[PDB]
Order: structure tokens, then sequence, then C-alpha cells
């Protein structure tokens, strides 16, 4: 009803943003669907495609709405017109077509291989021509048109004027599917279900929880939204604060739970007994652990509102909500909380199998959340922030009591002196470099020569435990890092940050070590936990570093940035007998769409070196720190996260 | 030591391997090397040209990388691509703008050399980045996107330079363009292909192996076959031995005709019949294993094979009197590593002689000693195919989709008891609301009101038509399957669905992707062909991995593959895992008959690099009858019950069931 149809063989979703982008709104529907469920709805027009025959129905042509034929869709229009078939390019085009005006009659296109059309169906005329093939069709009187091409990539250069001259000038939609719009019906939509009824919401301090908060606050009474904020004690600096401050500065009171100790005391049934947060170092354990505190708080917190519990909602910020979540994902990473099976949650329990759990956002893409967060009145530094974990700085203290140590240890070690040394060692060649050689490409292998001869690098395991994946399973192994004698020749390290997972299996991370060359890596770590005092050290090292990037400029550029506190203590004097009682840092910047490959910023390309090293120069000056590392690593093997 | 090749100087690290696909392609070997490369090592190595390349980056960046000018100067031709040409322009004293990436449609000087069968105009991709003000002296502009330099060349020094990428497909010529430079203006030959590149790598084998013997364990995979095939091809027919442990699951008689082929080609292979030692295999907990035949645990299935096999390996190798010290292993492996991960043996795809196993010498001596090597690690996947045709291979053994180690130890769903847990009457209830959405919205309860609350407004509407056009069931199967979401492996329900009506293979696969996203604790969803499943089954049909259960399968395997083949689409699917479950549908409740018969499951699945992937939707990428004939036909196999389709993707799917 203002809206367009896209019906797919196969592109829907592609097509689906492009509408949106243009303010028009569309919804995708199985290319089995009746012309009259179309009429029924009130569609306006209709966007047919598919790629290089299935059962649709011919009155999608037929009932009086503008159709556009993409591809397979322009086929079937022609076959059902009556026409026939036989057997990246500068093509023509007729624009006098309505589908083509505005444009050259040379036009960029994307082509895909595949049928042609030989006689033109009966009442259409051609009005774009690749060479003889027919690049498309149209029937004014009738408003049908079909494309060849994609207009819907962006290889197509001009295919948004294209899909323009479809919605605007043929179809008449007037480009009202706004944000601003959607907000104000997603305003209503909240209103009616939730008439007088109050909202609570868990706001973590995060992007979508605070818009949510914004949100509910905007479509309804200021007594009617509770927001409650539960501080588990790990999280970054001042970020809590100014969260209160700007939502304050809204008319928005935000309840505050001070639970640190809740947290660090936190203790679990394992799938068995679990160990103190604060004296845990399995991954697993520690997001169960924060994980079922977390829910027993919150069921608690409810429990103490004395709120009439048959007119309360609770109102998340997940843009991509489930009905039940696996207590395997929340054991690995992200998940929805409440969504899961708990016990002493009864409350929590309630309120979802009543249907009292409500996304508000579930409408609204994750770039479409920032723009309603700046409609709503919120800064644009907050509505911009990167992702923060639930588990927060939890996740990013490796802690150990010993050494990570395994019977691999000595002939993984002896491989990488090999690999940091190859020119060298490949002039006093022995078996463990016939198997590298074995191993390796000739390609590689030449490359390889060249890097370490032009470098002086040292390679080698350090004794940690870091999360990786390994085709389909998360694993935890060793961390490789690198130093060198000169300053770092970054591209060179990113290749050796591939190649060194790939020889060896049982390594899930290569870092790159800053300042003068490791000669003798520890074998030993200093004692970690997460403590208070170690929490504190990893907070003034995260702020700073994520204050030097965004002071920087180029905070946008980087998806994520965690930075990770592991307990290495550097540069001991073996024959000095001196215990291990500093820690390093890790700086793990991370580039991606999806957050399951990608890469990390290469300093000189999309991060300036300077605001690395400054980061660096900074960092060190906290009192405790050893080293410096960056990791190198993409994912696979790396994971955005080091547990 | 490099003549007739070319090198390529990458800034960044995307480009340089997509010129070195592309050079390849024209028949042109190709270094890659740091950009740091000083030009007297190019000049001593004999590379004949040099190609440079990189992003939209600034060369007047403070963060510039350091390269050696002198590679423009060298006197070998030179061209520069994006970054390259910024570089050249730089070197020979031209500037860029002070002010400042899409496809557009270019002019191009048709008298260049790097031009040379080009029309005037060209469709390219345009980087973003700086733009060239004062041309170097001695360049003249030979390429020009309205005002913007897009080409310059120096033709007397054979230096070229390009604002567009002409190594990738977008850039429509580019390949003419590559073509012009490596052979009109470098002067390469084009001898670098893959039968010159066989005849140097069987000069190599040779070189490395003297008279010692070079055993192969032949899988029977391509990769295994094709390696057999040219270690006898550089060798004599004594020096190498291949032998084939057949482990008891592999299809129906596959591991005779590789035997026959190899044969034919005079190539002789020792067959181990090993199946009753894997049946009755075992192996220690990461405590005693059940046997193989009784394991439930995918996890115990594979690391059972997994020890099996090495251990038989071993013992072959003894039972031969073959010292480690004058014999050598070979791998058909592509991407060898020296350490295996141990979590990845345990899950899927590995190299088991590079990890520690018990009680295996004569391997770990073989790999301590350097004696494992592997021939095919020069080449990639496209190329082991010609390679093994160019060795007489016949084409339908090169052609054959992978078939994974434990082959269909890991393709019958083994149990003794239904998969059910304390979520399985809730989330059938939410499966009945989705499947019958538009008649549930008509009479609206609590459970109706979650549904709504966690879809979307679009999945809503999709799932109002869909619900009302066919009467659907959907429902959870009482077994588990593997899946990943995420970073991690879950094992965990598959949904059923059938309908009264023909299926709707579209609205299918919506429903496929939708139910996972609702419900995290489903891993798979499949279509059951047939009449509506009205009382799904909650007991399972008791099975192991026992030699009747794997005689159904492997004729339930035959067939559907045979089928995919004499029909012409098997090369248009990766991969057909075809499945056992412990499934035995349309027994009336109220007569208590006992769960006997099993039930078969497609899985047709497509994909660039076994990562993620789709199925092949009936009527898309294969045809809708092609599908129909499996099901017609397993279903006359004793003992089968009901045929289903795997409707999911990876993630939340993956290729195989366990
Ligand atoms: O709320 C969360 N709870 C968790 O336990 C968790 N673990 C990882 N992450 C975030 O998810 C994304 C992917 O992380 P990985 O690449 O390490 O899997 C990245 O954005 C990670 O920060 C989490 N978020
Ligand atoms: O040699 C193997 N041993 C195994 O244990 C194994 N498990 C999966 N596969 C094959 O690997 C690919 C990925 O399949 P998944 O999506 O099930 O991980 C698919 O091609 C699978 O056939 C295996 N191969």
């Amino acid at each position: 009803e203002g809206a367009v149809v896209i019906l797919d063989a196969g592109y829907g979703k592609v097509i689906d943003r492009r509408v949106r982008e243009l303010f028009v709104q569309s919804e995708i529907f199985p290319l089995e669907t009746p012309a009259f469920a179309i009429k029924e709805q009130g569609f306006r027009a209709i966007i047919i495609s598919g790629g290089p025959a299935p059962w649709f129905d011919p009155a999608i042509f037929t009932i009086g709405k503008p159709v556009l034929g993409i591809c397979y869709g322009m086929q079937m229009m022609n076959k059902v017109f009556g026409g026939t078939v036989h057997k990246v390019f500068n093509i023509s085009v007729d624009n006098t077509c309505s589908l083509f005006r505005g444009l050259q009659k040379e036009e960029v296109v994307l082509l895909t291989h595949g049928d042609s059309v030989d006689k033109v169906a009966d009442g259409f005329k051609v009005v774009a021509r690749s060479g003889n093939i027919v690049a498309g069709i149209a029937n004014e009187s009738k408003k049908l048109y079909g494309a060849q091409f994609h207009p819907e990539v962006g290889l197509t250069e001009n295919g948004k004027v294209i899909l323009k001259n479809f919605l605007y000038d043929i179809a008449g939609c007037s480009g009202t599917f706004t944000v601003q719009n959607r907000e104000l019906e997603c305003i209503r939509e909240i209103k009616e279900r939730v008439g007088t009824s109050k909202v609570l919401v868990l706001l973590s301090g995060g992007v979508d929880s605070t818009v949510c908060t914004a949100l509910l606050n905007r479509a309804l009474n200021q007594e009617q939204v509770i927001a409650v904020h539960i501080d588990n004690g790990f999280m970054r600096k001042r970020e809590s604060q100014s969260v209160e401050e700007a939502l304050k500065k809204l008319g928005i009171q935000v309840k505050v739970i001070n639970a640190a100790h809740s947290f660090y005391n936190g203790t679990t049934t394992l799938p068995r007994i679990s160990k103190t947060l604060n004296m845990t170092t399995s991954p697993e354990e520690k997001r169960k652990i924060i994980g079922d505190t977390f829910v027993k708080i919150a069921n608690e917190v409810i429990g103490e509102m004395n709120l009439k519990p048959e007119e309360v909602f609770l109102a998340q910020g997940t843009l991509r909500p489930d009905l039940i979540e696996s207590a395997s994902l929340v054991a690995s990473g992200k998940a929805e909380l409440i969504k899961t099976h708990h016990n002493d949650t009864e409350l929590i329990r309630k309120l979802r199998e009543e249907g009292k759990v409500i996304e508000p956002l579930k409408d609204f893409h994750k770039d479409e959340v920032r723009i309603l967060g700046r409609e709503l009145g919120l800064p644009e530094e907050l509505v911009s922030r990167h992702p923060f974990p639930g588990p927060g700085l939890a996740i990013r203290v490796i802690c150990a009591e010993e050494p990570y140590i395994c019977k691999d240890f000595p002939e993984t070690n002896n491989i990488l002196k090999i690999v940091a040394d190859f020119s060298a060692s490949v002039k006093k060649p022995h078996t463990l470099l016939q198997r590298v050689k074995a191993c390796t490409t000739e390609e590689d292998q030449e490359k390889l020569m060249q890097i370490t001869s032009l470098h002086s690098l040292n390679a080698f395991l350090l004794p940690i435990k870091t999360v990786g994946v390994q085709g389909d399973c998360r694993s935890y192994s060793y961390v490789c890092g690198i130093s060198s004698k000169d300053e770092p020749d970054w591209e060179s390290l990113i290749f050796l940050a591939r190649l060194i997972p790939r020889m060896c299996h049982n390594v899930n991370r290569v870092v790159y070590i800053f300042g003068p060359p490791v000669k003798e890596p520890p074998t030993d770590v200093t004692p970690t936990f997460l403590t208070t005092g170690v929490l504190s050290t990893l907070r003034q090292a995260d702020f700073e570093a994520h204050n030097i990037l965004r002071e920087s400029g180029y905070a946008g550029k980087i998806s994520q940035m965690p930075v990770i506190l592991t307990p290495l203590h550097f540069d001991r004097d073996p024959l000095q007998k001196q215990p291990s009682c500093q820690r390093s840092v890790v700086i793990r910047t991370f580039i991606t769409s999806d957050f399951m490959t990608g890469i990390p910023a290469t300093p000189g390309n999309e991060i300036p070196v300077e605001v690395v090293l400054k980061m660096v120069t900074e960092i060190k000056k906290i009192p405790g720190i050893s080293r410096i590392m960056y990791d190198l690593t993409s994912k696979p093997p790396g994971t955005t996260e080091w547990e």
C-alpha cells in the first residue's frame, strides 16, 4: 500500500536494499505468489528478478500494475506475451523509454550469461541493445519493462537512476519510506502494544540498548520506561557515566546497580560447581558465570520493583531476536541471555512466556539504528561507538597460573626459528628445513627468502592460550610472537601472519611485539586473574588506545579494536632468575562486514603507523607493562576477541 | 634462476595474489616479492618484467612504504597499477593534484603498446585516490577519464602505468592489457603451462627421491589418485608402492574402479581389505571407546577411524620391511602442514600423519626424518584435474566430488534412544504456529504474540502468504545433527516439514532460513516427501554402523548419485551427502508398531570454499524432476520409510550431518 513487491527466482535482498535506499517500502515474496494476493495488499508495482520452469501466476503481468523484469523476470515477461528465445559491457539504451529517461545513449551495465530474446513479444519494443543481444524491452501502455542487466548492483553505474525511474516516474511512489516515518510508525505500534503498562529495559550501555531506551521513552510517558543498568565491573573507563549522562540530558533517568562484587565473586553450576570468576582461567567458564549472574540479578531487580507483573514489559535492543537461544552459543559468544533457560529466573521466564518481551528495533538494520539515535537526540559520538561484548573486559584478560606448554612446544619453536631466519637457514640445510620446504609453496618459499634477508626477525611461541577457529570449530592454542631488530615492515609481517598458521595448525595467532628483539622469550607467566588491580590496568590501557584512535580521526576505519592484557613479562635475564611480575598489552584491530571473516588493520594502510606507535608509546608508561603487541591475524584463524 | 618470469611487487596484500592468478592464466611464471625488494636483486634473479600494485593510498603519505626507486631504471619493462602508477609518476618527477571508485567507460590511446588491439572507449574499474597533475617527464598520457589521467607511458624505457585494475574481470579487456604487457612488451613466451609445470615437477621428484621407494596411501579421492599417477610417471614401476586401505565406509564399487583405472595405466595398487578392522575398531577417549559399530557419537567415529587408519598404515609399512631411512611417503594434499591441529582431526578434514598417534613409530620416523613429500603442493584445485587428464586418468575419475575420509560412517545417524530435551514440546508448539501462521493469526493466543515479537514485519508478511497457499506441518525430529552457529559446532534438532500439496521450493527454502533464526536449538530444516506427516514419530529405529545398515545407505547413495550423473547436473553441485536416519514414519499411533524402518536424506550442496554454502533449490540449480526420480527410486529399497531433502544453508547447517 504505497509499497512495491519483489519476486525473486534465486538478488531479492539486493533489490530490497536499493529500493529501501530510495525511500520506498519493499517486501519480498515467493515467486508463486498469486496476483490477487498482490492486488489485495495494494502494492503499487512489482519487481521480478532471477539468475541465468518455476510456477508463477502470469496475472502478475496482467492486473494493471507497473512491472519491472530484471533478467529472468524479463524472460518471463517476454515469454508470457508470446516472445521466444534462440541459441560488464557498454550498451546502447533508448533514453526515450520511461525506464531510461535521463540516461546517455551509452551505459555501463552488468550483463549475465544465459538466454536472450529472439521474437520480441507483441506490443513490446526493444529499448536496449548489447551488440545484437536484446538488452531491454518495453510496453509503455501496459507499463511493463524488461532489462537483461541488473540495475540493482553498483557495477551498473546508473542503476540507481533506472530504479528511480521505475519507482517514482512510472509507479508513482512518493519516497516517504524513510527512517523518520518508520520511527513514527514504530512509535505507534509501541503505543498500541504496551498501552498503559510499564516497560523495563536492560540497558547495557551499548548502542542498540541506548537507542531502544530512547525510542521507548519517546513512544511512551516518562513514568512508563524504567531503564536499568547492571554494571558487571568489566565496563570500560567513563563510558557507563557518559551513557547515563546522555540519557539524562533527554529526560530519561537510569537506575544503576553496582553489581561488580557479585560478578567478581560470581559462581555457577557447570554443564559440577565453578570456581569464583576472579579465580577462573577458562573463557567458557567466564561466559557462563557472567551470563548466569546477570540473569539472577536481573530477575531479582525486577522482583524488587513492586510492579503489577501482568502490566510489565521487558524491552531489548536486539536486532535479530530469537524465541529460543542455545546455551552452546551463550558459552562461546554473543547470545540473548533472557531467551535461554535458567535457574532462579522465574519473573523473566513469565515475561517471556506471557509475550511481554519486545524488540522495537527488530525492523531496523544496524546503520538505521544509528540514524534512529541521531533523530531521537543522542550524540553522534555515542551512536557511532564500536560494539563492546556483554562480558566486557573479562574476555580480554588472558588468565593463567601456569605457562601453556604442550609436548609440541619445542618442535614448533624449532620450525619457527627456521621460518624467521629462512634465507640464512637455507645455506645450512638440516632435516627440519627440508620439512619446511616440503610443506610450503615455491612462491611462498621465494617470498620468504626475500623477507627474511631484508629483515632480521625472531619468531617463537608464547606460553599462552588464545581462541581461534579451525574449520567449523573453536580451538584454544598458542600465540606466536614476532620481533625485529629494525623498524617493522608491515606487509611482510602480515604475510608471515598468514603463512605460519598455514604451516602450524597448532598456532591460532601471530602477533608483532614492539621494541628491541626478544632474544629469550619467557617460558613462564605472570599469575593473572580477574582481580580489581588487573582490571584497573587494562581499563587504563584500553582507554588510551581508544582515545588515541578516536582523536586521530581513524576510529571509523576499523570495525572493532579489542585491547587485551596477557600474563607475559619480557626481557628478564634468564640467568638472573627474577620472577614474572609484569604484563603485556595486545592491540587487536579488526576490519569486517559481518564478523564471520575479517582482517587486522595493516599500519601504513587502513591506519597510520604514527597512530599505532603513539598507542605503544602511551601504554608502555602504564605501571606494570612489559611489552605492547599488535595482532596480525585474520579471521580465520584469528577471531575478533582473544577468548 | 627466473628467466621467462615476472615479478610482482605488491604494496598491499590484496592485488598481488590476483595479478599472480591472472599472469598464471596467461601461461607466464609469476613471483610475488616485497615492495622493498632492491633493484639489483630483481636484476640478478633474471626477471623479464615487473608489475607493481597496491591501493588508493597516497605515495606522498608520511606512511608511504619504502621501495628502491632503481626498480624503475634497471631496464626491464614495468607495469604500474594504481599505487604502482603513482609510484612511477613520482619517481620521474611528476606531481599529484592537491584535491582528493566505480566502473567507468574511459578513453584509451590505441597506439600505446599496452593498449594495442583495443577500442578507444574501454570499461575499467577506476580506483579513487590521488590523481596525476604534472605528468612525469618522458611520459605521455595514454588513457583518460574525463579530466583525470588514467594511464601513462614512456615507450622508450617500456614503462607503463594505469589508474585501473586490469587484473579484475570487471575490467572487461584487462586480460588483453596484461597480454600486451607480458607478450608484446616484455617478451614472455608463455611456457608456464600445466604441461611444463608437470615436467618440472617430475624432475624435482626424481631429484629428491633418487632410487628410494615411495609409498603413497591411496584414499581413492582425486588428489590421492593424481599424486599416485604422477609419482608413477616420474619413477619406475618398482619404486612406487600404492596402498589402498578400504575402511568399510566407501561407496558402491569405487575402490575397485579406482584400482582398475590405475591398473589399466600400468599402476599396481595393494588393496588392504580392512573393513572388519574398522567396524570393530576402538580407541582411547580424549578409557576405551565403544566399538565403531556401537558408537553414536561422531567425535568417537572420527577418532576411531582416524586412529585405526594410521595404525594399519604403520602395520603395512612394517610388513613390507621398508626402512624409513631409505623410503618416502607421498600425499596428494594440496595444502600440507608441518603440524596438524588436534581439534581438526576430531571434527573434519585434516592431515592424519601430521599429528601424534600412539604406536605408529614408522610413520612418526618418516615425518621426523623429512620423508613426507607433497607433489601437488604447487598446483591449484583446477590444475589437479588437468594434470590427471594429462597423466591419462579418465574424465569421470578426475571429475568426482570430494568424499570425506570417514566416508559413510558420518552419514548414518546412529541411535539407540530418541533425542528429546526439555525444550521439545515448546519448540513443537512454535513450529506448529509457524506452519499454520495465517490460520493461527486468525485465532491469536500468547504464543503467537511471542512469534510476532521475534519476527520482522517482512517475515510475517512473507509467512502469511506461504501458510495460506499451502497446508504445511512443521515439527522436530527426535535426532541430532551437527550445525555451526557463530564460531562454534553444535549438535541439535532437525526440523521436519511436510505438505498436503506439491512442494513450493522457494517457500520451503525461506522457511528453512526463518526457523533456525527463531529457534537456535534447531540446526537443520528438511522437506519430507510424500503425504502429510500427521503424527511425527517420538521413537527411533535403533541404528548403528552395521553391515546391513551400510548396505542400505550404500545402495541409496548409489541411486541418488547415478540419477544426478545421468541427468548432466553432477557438475552443478559441489557435493551431495546422502544420509540415513533412524526414522520410521506413517505408523498408526493407536497400534504400537515398533520403529524398524529408516529414512533417507538428500543433501545437495553448493559452495566456493566449504566455509559457507547453499542447498540446490529444486527447479533452480537442479531440475525438480531429477530430485523426484531419486525419491521414486530410493523409496523402492527395502527398509526405507521416507525421503527427505535438506533445505539448510551453511550456516547454521554444515555440509555433512555429523
Ligand atoms: O555480547 C557478546 N558476548 C560475548 O560473549 C562475545 N564474544 C564475542 N563477542 C563479539 O562478537 C563479535 C565476534 O567475536 P569473535 O570474532 O571473537 O567470535 C565481536 O564483535 C565480539 O566482540 C561477544 N559479544
Ligand atoms: O576427510 C574428511 N574427514 C572428515 O572427518 C570430514 N568431515 C567433513 N568433511 C568434508 O569437509 C567438507 C566440509 O563439511 P562440513 O560443512 O560438514 O564441515 C565437506 O566436503 C565434507 O565432506 C570431511 N573430510
